């Protein structure tokens, strides 16, 4: 077994032990956040979207039992200070948002951890990575990677295509995004100062700036800075959709050869449809996107046209199938 | 000059512009007709979730109800024709069942004694569509049934016109991110219309829908019919929608401080302009067709070329009504 | 294969249908609503609440295909019409909530069905079954049979433990609920005149009427006019919550003795947990009644009010209960 | 003008402020909290669910103004540093949820504040008040008063007029509630340890504990300890409902006795309706309690009876409301 740490029993951190779960020869030996084993135990337990985790969980004070299985619980906030040279980890989750740097997140390597993967965009000289468009950059030798964003994981392969088979001129993306932790329950002062996020997250359609399209470059270089966009956040508790409108190099675009070449692209972690579903039936699906070939328009004046294609994910579970991936890959090659 | 009207359909556009028609002098609503007694006409009058408590006093009677002394007639009949709109000498009906959107269709409300029918959403036929102080100087008096366009439409044209007229518009698409409305079901269900994207749960999913507010745009500004597509995002706010919209305009040294000054200049009543980044909620009552919101503004562009992209919040129930009052009162004079 | 068929396809309907896919030697042949055979489909695949089927659906004439199972469609709004001679329906799922009654829902019996089970309560000499508290009433000689509420299949266990164990002299209820589709996405007219069933489902807390406690007698004869009781809708699209505040016969009642007597009484119909769970955890699940041990409280001065909670889906908690009594009715 | 200080410029804080507007000789001096002035003024300005300040509101540097009128803003998060002594502060209204506890709003005190209203239940020798309830309790001596809660002041009258008309014997209460800022957005570790708190605030029915029934006793003595309850925290931004269930001394009082006993009691604290209104028509209402005669319930076997009612209130605006009216009262009091 790889030997697997989360840091931070959040969202992204919880639903990737579940994840790992499913995943032979990964394994959570260690867990790390604020609270007691009682309250992690529970909320692994017991999830509003993601439903009831099926394995019997225990609480010991070790940390809790999964299944038969030992996971050592931690509440350190300071990363350089967690046991892991006695625990031999060989992957550290970084899901919890304070740790978003390479040289931040150094201090899981000089806490005995052998490679940190963060489940967030990330600064610093670091490969930002979504499973199945850049994953093979990863040579082994990497000791602190990205993960990238769940929009990104959403609109990476599209754009890919969209480049490869047309060539991509520029675009806008408008992602509609489920709101997430960093808003605020009821309107309330703002830790980091926004004023959109410091609104009440489940009764508001909320602008909000995103640089899933702006550093779209770090995994794909050859689209660098043609991508532009933001974010509404609206009543959702799980469940997005990213639409990009483009302008491309090839001016006979049409509709089917934008699904075909869609459908042709798909993978584990590209998935296609042409059912009319909706945000809710994407909550808990493993590709990190997908392509709805309902929603394609092509709009043209005169000779110029005008693309537009929409994918969806789940922001949650899309995002940490995507990691998952990117951690199994990291731990072999 | 009491201007007498008849709201045919008292439901959210109906029952709002009843409220509407208080605050302005010379119309009165002389009758309502629904599919349900005058109990529960008065009440939802009274009590509303989104928009506030009826500041009037609201009575039951049985020729219908009484708000502040003034009688208004109610009735329950399902077909207009049979409307005793000659006994009353309506001059004008609202139309907002969303059941007579056909010129030939409304022309029931002529045949039963109405002299004008203003239809509260788009209509076939040869007809008139129209957004006020966008289009409204297009009305010569002898109309017989007018459409007051969508709510989309009228949170869409006054931008659009300004695109055009300062910039040149080539091409365009829109995302309107919209409230829920009645059309859609409480819970998954078979859909009346068919569509197996409102046939799902409102408020617990975001739901692409189609809209011809961008398609039929030509209706009320005919230098760009064809210009605009674009479809909508159903999302869980029980009002208050954002039209988002992306355009190639003639002009390619546009910034995104020339925009925001373009629109503020072309405010007035029905076209608002702000700097202030608000939410959804902060629309909701507003009296405005349309709020430009300078925040949202952006501007892409690689070599030469620029995408440029544009937000303006409406509330669909008041900003729309407001938009269809001011019609009433123009139709009227 | 007892062969079913479903009238009304709506929630309860299709989550019916998905279940008696779980439930080896029933089979639905044939299904009834108001639309195409396309949208019966598509919501049968796609869920927001329950997920998405599993199995594979695909769209005939006939009707649909469900893992190469045809089922046959029809949209006929009056059920004395539809071809059930022809199809030799043993038993109909009544769903549609507009043959809530003996008298009208005989419509079916005279289309050929041999007996149905209306999906609520209903009007007239029927028995009124919660399964596994009162199950055991049916003879099989029954003609047309209610499985109640969802609220009653929440309250009953709940109820005839308190009774068995304690004595119940009265009892006041309040079930906090997932709104339904009885309620109006927005502010509107009301169709049966209720002005607070008008109001936006998912903006409100929505106080409402319900017969599960006042009615009880009709499951539990020994309580019967001991209970009374409403509803508050809330906005969560399904799961529920009934409280219960009763005085007991006995006096020295104790939290650990009122949650002992439940986990002792727990079966396929009524589950325990000691977790703190909340709406959310409960959807899906297939117990009629989750007792919830962490909510129990006894109030005392002088010389008890007694406060206990059960969760369920008043989706699928109710159509498992359903599909119960349908498995029981066909099997007798 | 009595010169008003707001620690803590939250949901309380800013709707006592924008409460104190229409309040004349109330006015804000200086308002505290944990982030910058431009943030502060924006959410006076915009409210999800209490709508729009009518007023103008702008920034400046001592802090923002409404219709030109300066107030003073600080960041400090403890409050003795804060600078009472120089503004001259009469009274803070203390709704921060950090200070609940007499000693604790002492702090205030030393700062140089006359007076502390704290907007909370706290411990303490402290009176604890709800309008028209027991305000006539207040001598004008008090340094640090507690306004109670929202259940609380939705509850009291209700209860006021059961004991004193027909005799309390014992009850249970529900109050149905509005989810507030102590619960999580995303299921989450909760802070003080609540796993049910912890929970995604607007997707779930939580059970929680409350006081306001079993520490009724602190605004009607009489009542003391007759009253027990509980909370369930449901997907609504704003307003909420309790629900009463009691034995009574009186054994033959109907729906009519009891609707009745509640409109005679009616005032600018404690409101009448008989309509069938739901959740949303109270917010921004300032009753502190909307007594709702359709809910009125009279269960009855042999001889023995259960009667059941309910009140609405805003959480926000009826409890605003009514720490307004004490805030006044206080200050017109020594
Ligand atoms: N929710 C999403 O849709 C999503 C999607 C993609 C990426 N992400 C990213 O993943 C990261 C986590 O997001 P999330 O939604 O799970 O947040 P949530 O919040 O969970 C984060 C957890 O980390 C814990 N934590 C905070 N600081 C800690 C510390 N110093 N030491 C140990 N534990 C600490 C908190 O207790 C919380 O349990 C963020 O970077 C986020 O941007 C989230
Ligand atoms: N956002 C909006 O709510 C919005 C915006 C712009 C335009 N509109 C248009 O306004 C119209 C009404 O929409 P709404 O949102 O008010 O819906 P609604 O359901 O609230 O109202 C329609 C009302 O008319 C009644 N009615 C239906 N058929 C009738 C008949 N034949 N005779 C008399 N009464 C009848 C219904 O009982 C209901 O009260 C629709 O065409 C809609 O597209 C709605
Ligand atoms: N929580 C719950 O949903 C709940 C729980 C238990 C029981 N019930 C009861 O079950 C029944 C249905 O409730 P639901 O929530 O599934 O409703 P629903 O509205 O989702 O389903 C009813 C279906 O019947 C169809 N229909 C209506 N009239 C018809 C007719 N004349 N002929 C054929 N089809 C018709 C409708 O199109 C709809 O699809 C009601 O009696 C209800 O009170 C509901
Ligand atoms: N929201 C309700 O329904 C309700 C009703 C009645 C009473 N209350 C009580 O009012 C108080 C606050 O409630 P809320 O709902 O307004 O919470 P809230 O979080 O919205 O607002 C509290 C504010 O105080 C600020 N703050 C925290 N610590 C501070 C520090 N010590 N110094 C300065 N400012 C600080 C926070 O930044 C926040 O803006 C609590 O004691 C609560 O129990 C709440």
């Amino acid at each position: 077994a790889v030997k697997v740490a989360i840091n931070g029993f959040g969202r992204i951190g919880r639903l990737a032990f579940r994840r790992i779960q499913e995943v032979e020869g990964l394994e959570v030996v260690a867990v790390n956040d604020l609270t007691d084993d009682d309250m992690l135990a529970h909320l692994l337990k017991y999830d509003t979207m993601q439903g009831r985790f099926t394995g019997e969980v225990e609480v010991v004070d070790g940390g809790f039992r999964v299944n038969g299985k030992e996971v050592k619980s931690f509440s350190e906030p300071d990363a350089s200070k967690l046991p892991w040279k006695d625990l031999n980890i060989d992957v550290v989750l970084e899901c919890t948002g304070f740790y978003t740097d390479k040289d931040k997140a150094q201090a899981h390597i000089e806490a005995g951890a052998k490679k940190v993967l963060i489940s967030a965009p990330a600064t610093g000289d670091l490969k930002t990575i979504v499973f199945n468009t850049n994953h093979q950059e990863l040579d082994g030798s990497e000791t602190v990677v990205s993960g990238a964003s769940s929009t990104t994981n959403s609109l990476a392969p599209v754009a890919k295509v969209l480049n490869d088979d047309f060539g991509l001129v520029e675009g806008l993306m408008t992602t509609i995004n489920a709101y997430t932790g960093d808003q605020n329950t009821q309107d309330a002062p703002h830790r980091k100062g926004d004023k959109r996020r410091a609104r009440a997250a489940a009764e508001n359609i909320i602008p909000n700036s995103t640089g899933a399209a702006k550093a779209i470059g770090k995994v794909i270089p050859e689209i660098d800075g043609k991508l532009d966009g933001g974010a509404q956040r609206v009543p959702v508790a799980t469940g997005s959709l990213t639409e990009l409108t483009v302008v491309l190099e090839k001016q006979d675009v049409t509709v089917e050869q934008v699904n075909e070449a869609m459908k042709n692209a798909s993978n584990e972690s590209f998935g296609y449809t042409e059912d009319e579903i909706v945000s809710s039936d994407v909550v808990g699906m493993t590709y990190g996107s997908l392509f709805d070939a309902t929603q394609t328009r092509v709009m043209s004046v005169g000779d110029r046209q005008l693309v537009k294609v929409a994918a969806w994910y789940d922001n949650e579970m899309s995002y940490t199938a995507q990691l998952v991936r990117t951690l199994a890959y990291l731990a072999e090659l």
